[PDB]
DNA sequence: GCATCTCGCCT
DNA sequence: TGGCGAGATGC
């Protein structure tokens, strides 16, 4: 029930981003626009390299908000996910911050020889 | 823990398909061959037009069992869930024969009009 | 932007 | 007597 905001060590049991997302930061040390921003499902996956079971399946399995696509009502919803788990995500889906650069150089090389 | 078999209407408590998927039928009633017959995901899903969401995420998600391709062993192991299944999961995204049926064939309408 | 839909290899 | 990638368009 009661929880330790990660950021100011403070306790906590209703936060944004502990509603929505279960991550431990109470609203006080929220960062909406910075740490705490948000990423589109599409641009994360080829952003980080991240099939769909990385984001739905692998426990714990990260959560997101619908949004309205700007006047684009006739096209679906967009599915933001917070940046910060897709990071993470991927480092534990990945294991590193060179693993992440060395596969998507691997995968320029196929898409450059895929069309060559 | 015990349960009621749907098909003798005995109780048990332990089953092949209890344990491997949540189907209340105790092992006495059980049809391997026939009516606990298993079918590949790929089958499945383009025989009854499923989506793999409409398996995995829609409640109750269905499971499956593993097994090795024939001589394909170079290949990815095959998913074999229960027919049965799979022909109520179809009913329910279809909502009847009727929606099954017709949705194929406006889906053969468009594979045509796809080439054409 | 996202969720489909066929396809060339089993990294 | 099979499933996973990966590219180009409705929605
Ligand atoms: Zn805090
Ligand atoms: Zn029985």
């Amino acid at each position: 029930d009661y929880v330790i905001c990660e950021e100011c060590g403070k306790e906590f049991m209703d936060s944004y981003l502990m509603n929505h997302f279960d991550l431990p930061t109470c609203d006080n040390c929220r960062d909406a626009d910075d740490k705490h921003k948000l990423i589109t499902k599409t641009e994360a996956k080829q952003e980080y390299l991240l099939k769909d079971c990385d984001l739905e399946k692998r426990e714990p399995p990260l959560k997101f908000i619908v949004k309205k696509n700007p006047h684009h009502s006739q096209w679906g919803d967009m599915k933001l996910y917070l940046k910060l788990q897709i990071v993470k995500r991927s480092l534990e889906v990945w294991g590193s911050q060179e693993a992440l650069e060395e596969a998507k150089e691997v995968r320029q090389e196929n898409r450059e020889k895929m069309k060559q």
